[PDB]
């Protein structure tokens, strides 16, 4: 009965509704200026931490009106410092200043149930419409540049698309929760490739959620169903697991790459984020 060690660098958080506490961790983002952002769908807030896990700030007012949050899921940060939040229940995407002041909302009357949001290198806002099974690319002014996807199990289809990432070529990477796969599109939303299948083997998933691309171009994918994190190269060739065996994940949600090169994951069942 000997103790074991794994890849964990540090964890932050406990169950609750006060600052530093979480009920339902969803989206995770990281800023170029060294912050970690965590969306909580049930506390209706975003909390901002430093890279060493120090609490910095919180914002988010519960409600159903513009400027409020009801079920915030995805979070992204624009290089301006603006914070982008997708609301599954209000069915719009809010843009806030870095101090948490509401600026504008996009996608009003276009979205059914958004989860992931990402910003690409052209400053477009990528919105994953989980309920509609499609992905929107918006200008910050709210005009739709393109949309792609329909419900199903085809290569160009989704079944509960969840989160998004963008690589160095501005290609869009989408986790397809119920199709047990990761799908990659060009910046125009055209299908490039699919990887993963249902299972527990190397490169297999049971319900992918969080996704990020690292400084080496690797795709890092959280598996909600199997509670593990896998590393792939940019083509979807399996490289490794992150070793999470000593302090296991229970239902990992969002995942991001920190400015200091580390993987941060929302460990929803442990009411914390974990950095590897």
């Amino acid at each position: 009965m000997n103790p074991i060690e794994d890849d964990l660098i540090f964890r932050v958080g406990t169950k609750g509704r006060n600052k530093g506490e979480f009920t339902n961790l969803q989206g995770v983002a990281a800023s170029t200026n060294g912050k970690i952002l965590i969306a909580d769908s049930n506390n209706q807030c975003v909390q901002i931490f430093s890279n060493d896990g120090q609490f910095k700030s919180r914002f988010g007012i519960r409600g159903r009106s513009p400027g409020q949050l009801q079920r915030p899921t995805g979070v992204a940060v624009h290089p301006s410092g603006d914070i982008i939040i997708a609301d599954y229940d209000n069915k719009w995407v809010s843009i806030f200043s870095s101090d948490g002041k509401f600026k504008t909302k996009i996608g009003s009357g276009k979205l059914m149930g958004p989860k992931g949001v990402s910003v690409d290198r052209n400053g477009h806002i990528i919105v994953v419409d989980n309920k509609a099974c499609c992905v929107f690319i918006f200008q910050p002014n709210g005009k739709i540049v393109t949309r792609f996807g329909s419900r199903g199990n085809g290569d160009r289809q989704f079944a509960g698309p969840h989160f998004a990432a963008v690589n160095s070529n501005n290609e869009i990477i989408i986790t397809d929760f119920h199709n047990h796969s990761v799908k990659v599109f060009n910046q125009e939303g055209e299908f490039m490739l699919k990887f993963g299948s249902n299972g527990e083997g190397n490169g297999q998933f049971n319900a992918p959620t969080g996704v990020a691309v690292d400084s080496n171009g690797n795709i890092i994918v959280a598996d909600w169903g199997n509670s593990r994190i896998q590393v792939f190269d940019g083509s979807g060739s399996f490289l490794s697991y992150i070793n999470t065996s000593a302090d296991p994940l229970y239902g990992p949600q969002g995942l991001a790459l920190t400015s200091d090169g580390h993987v941060v994951v929302a460990d929803s069942g442990n009411h914390c984020f974990k950095v590897y």
